[PDB]
DNA sequence: GCCAAGGGACTCATCAATAGAA
RNA sequence: GGUGGCUGCGGGAAUCUCAGACACCUUAAACGCUCAUGGAGGCUAUAUGGUCUGCGAAGUGAGAAUCACGCGACGUCGUGUGAGGUUCAAGAGUCCCUUGGC
DNA sequence: TTCTATTGAT
């Protein structure tokens, strides 16, 4: 019952946390590219890989040390959990050499990117939260918008940098989550359509999760960004404006799109017991993974439909399969062998459903 | 050699000691 | 007078308040804006068609777009601090790889 | 000056 959950609040820093930050975030990297530099070197000299622990002692070494004392001004689980990353990278590799077909690279230098994070552990409480505040090891209380109920134990916070003037930070906390109670419907099955995104049925009816309101709207906006970009020679301040004027659309249609997964799937976890999805506008990928995280909290089941099944193909009363399914121009198609009509959507979800049942067993 | 966005695999600290301060 | 929406802030989405503007006349559709410069092109639908434009299109440079309070400068501007309604929803991190663009 | 916040070693 008790699961590790994450609070993604968005942080305020004034001028001095923001230095902070940055500060924190260069020592991480430095200290990550220093010490894979420094594996190598022993790895070459001895043959034997250093272990985290000797890693550990050359950096309480390294922050004595004049010409790198600066590494004190900055949060020591920053630095740690830094070393931490480079160990994990290196057992990654280790753990795909003996493995064949797919590879894990040997770890590479860390380079100076936007996304970039430092996390600090929690003890003797160095972080409090509060309304609309939370506190910080070696920062203080930052003013944070949109902060929900935060329950459970705080272990660690993630203090990312999304890009200049935006911060986020996600706290992970030991939270215990119920499990919701019985749903209204038994089970339900989804598909995916070109017009409307998915057809959610229980068996009784059908419900068409058309796409979200303006989300073809928006579309319209996002072919009239990159047309004024395309004609605009590149190099120019208009032409930066431009830029972010697209990077911010394709914002808007990311949080859009998980605002109406996010609201979909909250609404299937809470109204059927059982959800069925076959397994491949579309952002299916998020969709499954939502699904499959919020049934394995709130104890509901997934069960996900071999892609074998051919369910478009086959009729739900009778079966039979045709081949002229397979042609997306025929919408609405009358199966012989049934002597029924059937529109193909309908159809679809019937099955997804119907073999849902069967996967899970029930 | 340089940036952005997706995808798959694995995972999500604790405590004794100690310096310092309102 | 009534109706709709483009752009900006209000954690995300819708609504709404306000603001930059504006369209039309009971139908809701279309479009962010200002200044300077620029010198015939710009947008949409199905090779073809429609609309804007030369008392100025694409491109280039600059700027403003909620509220309260303090400070400085010349009623005005610059700066910092603080605040922002109502309803629904919010699981992330690390590593490598792939793709796209330079 | 006892409570608060940070560090090094696992
Ligand atoms: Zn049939």
């Amino acid at each position: 019952m008790i699961r590790n959950k994450a609070f993604v609040v968005r942080l305020y820093p004034n001028a001095a946390q923001t230095e902070l930050i940055n500060r924190t975030l260069g020592s991480a990297r430095f200290v990550y590219n220093h010490f894979l530099a420094r594996r190598i070197a022993a790895y070459k000299e001895s043959g034997k890989g250093l272990t985290y622990g000797q890693t550990s002692s050359e950096l309480t070494l390294l922050k004595q040390a004049e010409e790198t004392s600066w590494l004190s001004e900055v949060d020591k689980f920053a630095l740690q959990n830094s070393l931490k990353n480079l160990e994990t990278a290196y057992k990654n590799f280790f753990r795909t050499v003996k493995q064949s077909g797919k590879k894990v690279g040997f770890p590479r230098f860390r380079k100076k990117r936007t996304g970039e994070s430092y996390r600090t552990q929690f003890t003797n409480n160095n972080i409090q939260i509060g309304e609309g505040r939370l506190k910080l090891p070696k920062l203080g209380w930052v003013k944070t918008k949109g902060q929900q109920d935060i329950q459970g134990k705080i272990l660690n916070v993630t203090v990312r940098r999304i890009h200049e003037g935006h911060y986020e930070a996600s706290v992970l906390c030991e939270v215990e989550i119920p499990y919701l109670p019985a749903a209204p419907k038994f089970a339900a099955g989804v598909d995916v359509g070109i017009k409307d995104f998915a057809i959610v049925t229980d068996g009784v009816r059908f419900k068409h999760e058309q796409n979200p309101k303006y989300y073809r709207s928006t579309l319209k906006r996002l072919r009239k960004a990159q047309q004024t970009l395309s004609r605009r020679k590149k190099g120019s301040a208009r032409y930066g404006k431009a830029k972010t004027k697209l990077a911010r659309i394709h914002k808007r249609i990311v949080n859009k799109r998980q605002d109406f997964l996010h609201k979909l799937t909250t609404s299937l976890v809470r109204e059927y017991e059982i959800i069925g999805t076959e397994h491949l506008d579309a952002g299916w990928g998020e969709f499954i993974r939502q699904l499959e995280y919020k049934a394995a909290w709130y104890g509901r089941l997934v069960s996900k439909v071999s892609p074998y099944f051919p369910s478009s193909q086959l009729c739900h009363d009778c079966g039979f399969k045709n081949p002229e399914v397979k042609n997306l121009a025929v919408r609405t198609w009358t199966c012989p062998n049934c002597g029924e009509t059937h529109d193909r959507d309908e159809n679809a979800a019937l099955n997804i459903r119907r073999e849902a049942l069967v996967a899970a067993g029930i």
